[PDB]
């Protein structure tokens, strides 16, 4: 138009992109920062970053932009691009980022009485600690720390406003619990200045209902499944054969499990102690194995039994369980039924060992039983805020 | 040329790319927005992002930029690269993206009656909620929403156009089913002045044959094999042998499922309940394979058989399957007669438990049977759309 | 130098790069289009994108950049950086690229007569559809659309010049059938003036060595192991525990299969469904396994054997193959002979089970041998330009 | 304000941002360069560069950029941007960086009295050595080597600042020692003055507790695993079942090995050589099974013992473990008795073959545990600072 | 300064950065390039290229930028920034990178005679083939080409002088032979001028201790783990269980082994054949096995033995190895008597069948052991400079 072309050409005369544009030089401009929340991209415990979808929001007052409707009565906002007037350097201290800004710097909006506006959208990077020692039923704190780059308390003074989490769009792996802000002043020992910050910090809870579903559910099984070792009668030629499959099984297993369990060497997560405690169980349930089939296959050379190993597997361990001419022709055929009565002596004494070995697996069937509940009960329930996931989360 | 010359010289003379071109300064600048699909990249459910290969397409009148044919009867068009006219800055809101911007800014061009014409084409990265519950039967809504980043109603008023579609070399993963648009206005609580947008819907659909071939086949081949234990006999020392390699193939088919399946915590797919069902079905399996040979290895020292247990297993499930001097010599061999008779006694008694074991494995293969078809065909009939998917894909 | 400077401050002097040099402005300017391909970088079945390396060479006349070499006798040729003088805008259409150009755009070679000359080196991402329905012995034809992104064929008519394959560095993994090229014109409903274009198909073959040498050895070394199983003797209990060992192994073969074929869902490679054969057969011998150790274990209680049982697998099946005081003395001695007479008759009418069994294993053998046979080598001679294929890799 | 606009056109006036800012031309100009350490990012031993998030300090005394504050009351800092004033070209000298600078120029801070201050962070990728050989118990030491690119020591000589670590978020992988600088002057054949510079050794310990918890708990539990094969009794066809799974899952898990340790050829990584040694003991376990087999199952036809494989076996190794008409009738009789009396000789004479078996088990059975326990404790124990790495990392 | 200043307003005024500095414009302007190799990055199999830390260096001499040291005392080195002065455009000609250029242009130094000197630091991405037939005994020649993009022999003619190779900072994987340069002129048929070029030929020889550790080592014992089934005697029945089992566990370690081939189809890798004959030679023993087996479940039903297949296998190949009233009564005992011979005559001549196969696994172990033993040591004897890589890298 013919007004906005002078309008235009009036406002950049004489005009320094690099002043603070302030009327008196000694008051502060005041500055109100506030933040937009838009979606979580990814949460990274191997470099310890934080990725987010942000839209900040500036808000300051110029004095050389200034202008009267009346001899301009079709304007009433100018907009200027990046490098034409001056912008607040307020930028992420954290930014762990490789370009550092990651702003995208958009045009900046002018209202007829010098108020500016500007809010630059973006993708931000942070870096914050992540407390893995109760994976995965963990709650993080992530901050993210804005504030002017070169500017004190008495040039550009911070302000705060409450952030915007409309339009969210859930993460569906993280919960968001809230984020809010607060505003700090750090003091040097040179000049007795305030230099404020505005700092927010995101709360979030993992969803341990993936993890629950395709990690928990397959260890329980094969931990139970390991059990029926004890079950199996002895004189099928298959308990070892099962045993030992179960392991390798979880060892395969484990190879699932790897790409997910985090790497960081501060703590011991929960789910490796519980899938540890779980494979120790299964490697001990060999060697009673290998003892019970070492019991079982007695050899007719050793004895009847000894007392005291007796005395206690037959007597005290089965009651708590509650188990419960014709000279020649003579010698000839008497030798034969004597050959056979020593054979049938010798197969009633070895037959007494399996029974022992029978009742050794019972009692080792509920030791295990009794092992394998508490330990799987007891790691899982000890967890902080493990109601709370779990009836938020499954419930 | 000596025409086009004085007429670039012309053109930019007194003109300002900072200036919205209209005549009045209080009449709106009609921008029609279209666009252009030619391809769909990748659906990421991770970051819940969407990739595409779009071409926009941007024309509004410019008034500045008009000249008259006879005085340059060699020219009809004019080009400008970025950044010497005005452009509107409509940009992708959503634009979960890097930089933000993915546009390569072209050249503009020109008519002679300032009637002008732009057309960027980029890569565009947009974030939508991708709802996995009935995966991989699933359809998806991802929204691409357009608009001025910094311009009213009252200055740059958006219209639409119906996107185009003509070439768009298909995904071979995901059809596409259409791409409507449609045009809103938000109104604040400040000015009561529309604030439009343009926003296009990409409904689209998953091709369900990689799946079907590569993951449902093995899993109910897997399945119906593990099912085999019952039939086998009971003499062969290979029962186990089968039944715990069958589940140590399965955990080993699930690192190939793993890869495939969505990590999303948000809800339960249906490939990922399909196959633990199956899991489930086969880790019983085992449990009724030690139930069965714990009950033909019949140690001859428990009776017969209880009257219950009898009655049941040998009459009424096996009628529902319709199964069905001298003294000395005399008294050396008396004893050797009534011991091979009292050893067939005992072998005669013996083998009714064995024949009642395969009664149970009967019983077993039946039930299981009919377990595993119910399961199989209901999981994957219970989505919604199956026939249509089926119907499309594979017939 | 001292004449090169003030032709220098001569040339650029009333030059604008925004015009386009010719000395009518009706008449066209003629550029002539070529290409030089170096090496092909990767093709990839994901996202349909081929990455080739190309120098692309330009050249026009230019009409304000003519000079006499008497007056500068020093000066032969001169150079412009990009952005100084006037030069085409032909890139790639399909650029399914980032930043859409990949150009890097170098110097200007001109000479005294105003002939210049422009080759941009870079690396080009195009999207052309992958058909791979006979993978691996499928062949592809990749597209290459250049042509100007604003300028008609009244203005800036393209030509065209053979493609140079000099300089190949032969990529390994696909071979170059060649690269023909073709100028179309493409008319609109408006003007009636062309719009010229120069397109350069990219015929390529893959070469099947690495998988005719990786993935079909195992899987005929697994599928000819398979059949061993009908060999075996029934005595020894190791049947099952080699016919599902196989079937184990192939599924873990199947994990080094997946990371190799590609996931379209279009169609089915001839790879998948060799493998989905071989897997099938692999599945059925553990079937035909459990029947014949079923008809193995015969117990002795079932009779002889049923007239239309025998009278095939003994007499028919078995023609083709060609298999082929002293009284009570009395009483307690006459009672063992009979015994062991009747279980002589037992384990004679129980022999003929197992050779019945045999012959089952042997007609099982030939059945399973031919179909074997038969599947894999169909599979693979289905598969068009086969012949070509082994002839130009393997020999 | 109205002082500070006429004081940066004061400033700008006649300055060259090219010309080192000294007043004598002769003088060294002193830049005071320090280093702040926030977060180590990555350690990369494939390619041996090292990630590291630092902001580096520098600070000179500028000669033209002085001002009295009087008459300026409002002002007492200026800022100014990138490309605008004269800036020292300190940079990394390794930088094994895409880019090589990665630094991200921000704004100058300027005092009153000409005192100039700037600092600039940014992500540096640094190229250093890593010695791999006692891995996972390693320390290393990696140098960051700052000086200016293209000025000597009479020009810009540099001096150094002590680093600061204030606020480092412990990485959680590596454990930070410390890092010292140090000042160094490089003297060329050509002028005889100094080239000085500044390096940062960065000192940092691995942390052993994941790879303690996840790579040596399983391997150890599976090398003890596998020695339960001499305690098994030889009657149980399942010796040789258990010796070659456990062989499977130690090859299954080193595909977990494998993903973490380095694949440098420089030297042997000690944990390479543990898994190694751990490896060939299970080897050779099959083969002292096997040849343990060979001897239990001794045919009836190769004599009772040779005197040399006897006398050791049964009474030395054995002492050192304290192991421990009518005529026709009785001929028809006496042939029965006879042929019981040779089988029972026989199986006597077998007896033995089993006992000497069993005394080999055992003898095999303490001779690979005293090799486990010592190749498992001396490799771990000859590593340098391992007892300081289990006092730091463990208790 | 004061003096440097008004030097600096002095050497830029009627200075043009696009004119070759020279004095004649018929005169060549002698460049000297020069190479600073610093490390070697990564050499990429999969796409042919080689990624390197290179320093160049270039030197030439400017007319135009000479002054007297008289008049600036203080004066002696001038520095530009990329695009005041003029640069040679000596670029990498192969450079397949996505850029085309990684220089990151720096400084450039000048003396106060003109003599000018430019080094800009940058990481270069060439393509050359990899020749990859030897795999892993191979040893590699990749170029790298430099030369001017636009300059002809009679304006820049290039001189070549020796790479450095100080501070090379070992890869560890590769090891370098040396890095010669040349210097070549090719000519056009246009112009009978030269076209100078430089070439550094990159000669690297891999290092072969990773390989022979962590995929030689496995193979080889996996293999002579497979050999041990014939040691095994047939009574157990557990030969098939171990014969399969190392097979699987082959399978299982090939997917380590594919991750680290190269997939390349121009010819076979020396790894790839050593480890499809490992894999054969397991495969045939299994089948080796089960002929065994079937001869040493000899059923009582096929005579003694075949006359041809008697007298070779139990005299030649056993001699080469060095195997080595009361009537009644009479008639009911006289048939047991009868009974119990047959029964022995049967079990006499089935025992044979066993020996022949004992014999028959002798044989066979022989055989298999001279096998293995020659495959394994000639395909890797096969290779060139096998002695060279073992005497460098293992001794
Ligand atoms: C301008 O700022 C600089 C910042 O370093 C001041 O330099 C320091 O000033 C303090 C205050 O007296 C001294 O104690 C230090 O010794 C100074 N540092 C050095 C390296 O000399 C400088 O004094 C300030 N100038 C004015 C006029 O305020
Ligand atoms: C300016 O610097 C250049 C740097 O190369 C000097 O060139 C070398 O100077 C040394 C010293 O006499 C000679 O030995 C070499 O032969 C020179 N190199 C060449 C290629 O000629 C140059 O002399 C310096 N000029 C002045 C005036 O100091
Ligand atoms: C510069 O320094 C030198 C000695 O360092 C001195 O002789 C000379 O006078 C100084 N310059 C001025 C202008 O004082």
């Amino acid at each position: 138009g013919e007004f906005q072309r002078k309008l235009y050409k009036e406002l950049v005369k004489n005009y320094n992109p690099l002043e603070r544009p302030v009327a008196n030089d000694s008051q502060p401009l005041t500055v109100y920062f506030s933040l937009s929340l838009l979606q979580i991209m990814d949460v990274d415990e191997k470099n310890q970053v934080l990725t987010t979808n942000i839209w900040l929001q500036m808000s300051w007052t110029d004095h050389y932009l200034q202008w009267n409707v009346s001899e301009y009565p079709g304007v009433k906002t100018v907009r200027f691009p990046d490098g034409q007037i001056w912008k607040p350097d307020i930028l992420l201290y954290n930014s762990a980022d490789e370009r550092f800004d990651a702003t995208f710097h958009t045009n900046v909006l002018v209202n007829s009485s010098g108020h500016c506006q500007y809010l630059p959208p973006g993708i931000f990077k942070s870096s914050c600690y992540i407390d893995v020692r109760w994976f995965p039923f963990d709650v993080q704190h992530c901050k993210l720390k804005f504030g002017s780059w070169s500017y004190g308390g008495w040039s550009l003074d911070l302000q705060m406003q409450e952030a915007d989490i409309s339009g969210y769009i859930p993460n569906g792996e993280w919960d968001l619990v809230g984020i809010p802000g607060k505003r700090s002043e750090r003091f040097y020992e040179c000049c007795k200045e305030p230099y404020p910050d505005v700092t927010f910090t995101v709360t979030m809870r993992r969803r341990t209902l993936y993890y629950g579903l395709n990690l928990l559910i397959p260890c329980v099984l094969i931990s139970a499944l390991a059990l029926l070792v004890f079950l199996l009668p002895a004189d099928s030629g298959e308990k070892i054969s099962l045993g030992i499959t179960v392991l390798l099984s979880l060892t395969v297993f484990m190879l699932l499990v790897a790409e997910i369990m985090p790497a960081t060497s501060d703590s011991v997560p929960l789910i490796a102690q519980y899938f540890a405690s779980t494979m120790i169980i299964v490697g001990l349930s060999v060697v009673v194995t290998v003892i019970v089939l070492q019991y079982h296959h007695h050899d007719p050379d050793g004895g009847k039994m000894p007392k005291w190993t007796r005395v206690i597997l037959l007597n005290w361990c089965a009651w708590f369980l509650r188990m419960k001419d014709l000279a020649k022709i003579l010698e000839e055929v008497r030798y034969i039924a004597n050959r056979f009565r020593c054979q049938d002596e010798s197969e009633a004494v070895c037959s007494e060992w399996k029974f022992a070995a029978c009742v050794v697996d019972r009692l080792c069937l509920m030791a295990f039983s009794v092992f394998t509940i508490i330990c799987t009960i007891g790691i899982l329930m000890s967890a902080p805020n493990f109601v709370e996931a779990v009836s938020k989360d499954f419930a």
